């Protein structure tokens, strides 16, 4: 008997893997670091905040003074900052809080991750999680947060172009792979969109950057809106697959259309921005900003949505630059998970 | 009802994933590539040659033209060139030729493995095996055949420190993952060190670099004769280990000596040479040379084992800068399983 935690859910506190990078000296901060910062400082002013790094000192050095007593530092290796993807996943079973340590291995290989696939145990055995809360080893089966979208009832919603990544778990068959969803996550159907892909994502449309459920019955997604784009094409097909979804009662779901990220790269290489990849936390909304005059739309229709908790944009350009946005550095943890 | 087949089984031929300037080897092909042309070329001598690379047109410009006939080209992306911890795993399941697909990851997701991880799949596709030999899809189980040595007889000798690395199968209980190898390979009992390791080395102590069969009842692995160096230690007690074995008839195991490898490195980082990693093909034995006084000593004593096959040395001094030896970047294929 389990049952998937819904983001909104109230937190305990949310996880955070600093850029390993970062360890020399300076006198000011990078724009990513700051980014991080922010972020971490967006955090820490309404729940507790877990941090991954290389040394205490930095960040600590860093955040806020006197603020670091919601500041939990794990020094451990990593090879990322993809916390959403490589983080424990949070559940109930038989009504207790359980975390379920799914596999890491860079996105279908594409990158090394021999240290990110080893963060959510170490900081188990390091005590990490409420006394009591076990660990279900499912080492065995890869899957990324990034790639999960739930409403807490028991649904999923995901991406076939993900769930069938042939350096996934390639060797299970489709039927095998969904039950394995089910019995892990508890959830009752599956729900996987087999349109929707963004240019310069190397997860292979994770549904984190496209639809999201704001609550049990409401779906935010970017709807494109230039037919002559490189996105069009797809991202209209994918509404449409929206719209043919039915919510639990049998009803159609409430879509919220989100504007399209105004083009934004660095090189031929086009960025995957997207204001899909929100944060909810404790009273407040955290959304990627890339300095264009859409944000200022995405934060209304978001403000809109959660008008009992506070939308705060970040900027997320020198996160954009690395093909990732706000929502992929983090991962949240709700109460009774944290000791 | 399985059967691991043996190295100096009869073979077809030998697959080889050239390097290229998308690779590691970038700062050196020219040094590397010189490597693969000798080893290419002496295994287009008593056999054919499978080669995985960009594009057809080079290789065989780099290889003799009075071989072309045995050369087999196929374009196919790859990441390295680690045909041996990559490469498909041949057995005969019921008398019938088989080829069994393990995952690579690179080495525990030490390194990016998406395209490698792919060229076996990619490959039967493509029909490089004759029509009869299924592919069995083990995907699910991480292992490469660098871990792998057998005797043809049911018996596997493996190490623990690779058998049972974090980001292998930690999936999977110690006791499990050793059911899947005899059941997968068919083996009847897993001899598995837990001693033994090389410098450089960053297979975790692959046996392919320690002990090897060289008979249904010998085995060749390395010595180390000089307590003051850092392998001693570990070595001598390897030996040990490897002295408790016994053949499946109750008879101890015949244990030849191999030299340890002379100290050579570049920089300051120390590489793992060794003379354990040869390769056994029809009518020959490559062994890797490193300009040092042993490795004549080596090419003696292997002579003398196979006084059956040409002795063969290649300079893999190159290849170990990379941390991996002439095996490491070879598979064999018994005869009847290629087209």
């Amino acid at each position: 008997k389990r049952l998937f935690l819904p983001e909104w859910a109230p937190q305990e506190a949310v996880q955070l893997t600093w850029p390993h990078d970062r360890t020399d000296w300076a006198y000011m901060l990078d724009e990513v670091e700051t980014c991080f910062v922010r972020i971490a400082t967006a955090i820490l002013r309404h729940e507790r905040l877990i941090v991954v790094c290389p040394d205490r000192k930095r960040v600590f050095g860093l955040l806020p003074p006197e603020l670091h007593h919601r500041l939990y530092c794990f020094e451990l290796p990593s090879n990322d900052t993809w916390a959403r993807d490589h983080g424990g996943i949070s559940l109930l079973a038989d009504g207790r809080p359980m975390i379920a340590d799914f596999a890491f291995n860079g996105w279908g290989m594409k990158f090394a991750a021999h240290h990110d696939n080893l963060i959510t145990r170490r900081l188990h055995a390091l005590g990490l999680f409420a006394e009591g809360v076990t660990l279900d080893n499912r080492l065995a089966f890869v899957l990324e947060g990034g790639a999960l979208e739930t409403d807490g009832e028991g649904t999923l919603l995901t991406t076939d172009s993900c769930l069938f990544e042939p350096n996934r778990n390639a060797g299970l068959s489709r039927t095998a792979i969904i039950d394995t969803l089910k019995e892990s996550l508890g959830v009752s159907r599956v729900l996987s969109l087999r349109h929707g892909a963004l240019a310069g994502d190397d997860t292979d449309g994770h549904i984190d950057t496209l639809a999201r459920f704001v609550d049990t019955r409401t779906i935010v997604y970017v709807r494109s809106e230039d037919p002559s784009d490189e996105h069009y094409s797809d991202l209209t097909a994918m509404e449409q697959e929206l719209k043919e979804l039915r919510r639990p009662d049998g009803q159609p779901y409430r879509l919220v259309p989100l504007p399209m990220a105004e083009a934004l790269y660095d090189g031929a290489d086009r960025l995957p921005a997207t204001y899909a990849n929100f944060l909810i936390i404790n009273g407040a909304v955290l959304v990627p900003t890339y300095d264009s005059h859409l944000d200022a739309v995405a934060l209304s229709v978001m403000q809109g949505l959660f008008p009992d908790r506070e939308v705060i944009g970040i900027d997320c350009r020198p996160l954009v630059k690395q093909h990732g946005s706000l929502h992929c550095v983090t991962m949240q943890y709700p109460q009774g998970f944290i000791r």
